[PDB]
């Protein structure tokens, strides 16, 4: 019996992670993560898919195929400004980099 | 090395899930699933959102956070003759019901 599915935080710093000197600002930035279990019963705020309900349902009496997973469900954009390939600065919102709400898919 | 995220074949009767009752027709679907491992390098073709991508490199160096998961990332919907409390027929498109395309989320 392992924790549920939910947003837990995570700063991700740019230099962790090798991205520090393509990336001039910020130095780092909440991303956050989803993780745990998906587990029946789906609680009715794990944001579930109806495949991810039906998935539950047949890794319980077929555990070949795995339970749903805790994931994103709904990202938003983080500006950043950033190095092009010519050393020129620019200035971008970054699609999908950080978890406003997860869920079991 | 486990295998990578894709898209696999699952036909989900009914009557497996305790469902065959309240659903007339079909008496079951092909729902498929996805299942593998998200790792770097993430292949240009694993749909990989830019927070997977983040999330797979803080993994690496920090495996207290999980790595992406292989999990739908477009879905279809399948027709459904079923019940309604009245006991009354009822055909609708059930959303989200065919996985048509996974990717690390």
């Amino acid at each position: 019996l392992k924790s549920s599915c939910k947003r837990h935080p995570l700063y991700v710093d740019f230099s962790d992670v090798g991205w520090n000197d393509w990336i001039i600002a910020p130095s780092g930035y909440h991303a956050n993560y989803c993780d745990g279990e998906c587990p029946f019963p789906l609680a009715d705020h794990l944001n579930s898919t109806n495949h991810a309900i039906v998935q539950t349902l047949v890794n319980s009496v077929n555990s070949k195929i795995p339970k749903a997973c805790c994931v994103p469900t709904k990202l938003r954009p983080m500006s950043m400004l950033y190095y092009d390939d010519g050393q020129n600065i620019i200035k971008k919102d970054i699609q999908n980099m950080i978890v406003e709400e997860c869920g079991c898919s």
